[PDB]
């Protein structure tokens, strides 16, 4: 079985300034997943940034965590299978390795769980500084 | 919560050659959580390697997935809440990244599936030279 989850983007940034990730998904895995984001600090556990799924025709749902909510947008499309981040007013609060998540059990955007996720993409170094 | 499983070692080695790879856990999760090592080859999902029963002191089970039995093998440090994945006469098709993964739901050393993963320590990157 191939990779299902391929990560891009990543770097070091100032503080107020803005970042966008991405990540594909195979056709199967993006069809019948809610996508994510999760974010690790260091020395600290993985937590849960924001999620988006598909609804009927060219709608989507997205939700987004009390920590970055306003802040960032989360985007897909359906045509590139791509998951997008745009994260904007960057804070050193925001340092952490990203990942990118798909959970084939949930149908609707909501708070996930890291044990939930049945794909990872690998984590990308994202770095504010003051 | 602070980062439950911390993964040390790595590198590039030659045909042949061996390398033991280690991995701390919290007390909690060492003495709750059958632990276990995957790797993740070049465009392919991660793969299930090696396994061992939870809170492994003077006795446990391993369990090993076909392509690496009798040449890999788990153990551990109880009094360094360590776990270790030796690998001896490795092969080019070995070059991967390996991750160290612990599931609470599970008591006895067996396949572990990536979906059931609670925690996650961060890949490392063996590489094995022709």
């Amino acid at each position: 079985m191939e990779v299902q989850l391929v990560e891009s983007g990543g770097g070091l940034v100032q503080a107020g300034d803005s970042l966008r990730l991405s990540c594909t998904a195979s056709g199967r895995t993006f069809s019948r997943a809610v996508m994510g984001w999760f974010r690790q600090a260091p020395g600290k556990e993985r937590e849960f940034v924001a999620a988006i799924s598909a609804a009927p025709g060219t709608a989507y749902y997205a939700f987004y965590a009390d920590s970055v909510r306003g802040r960032f947008s989360i985007s897909a499309d359906s045509a590139k299978n791509t998951v997008y981040l745009q994260m904007n007013s960057l804070k050193p609060e925001d340092t952490a390795v990203y990942y990118c998540a798909a959970d084939l059990k949930m149908q609707v955007a909501a708070y996930m769980n890291q044990r939930s996720v049945d794909y990872w993409g690998q984590g990308t170094q994202v770095t504010v500084s003051s």
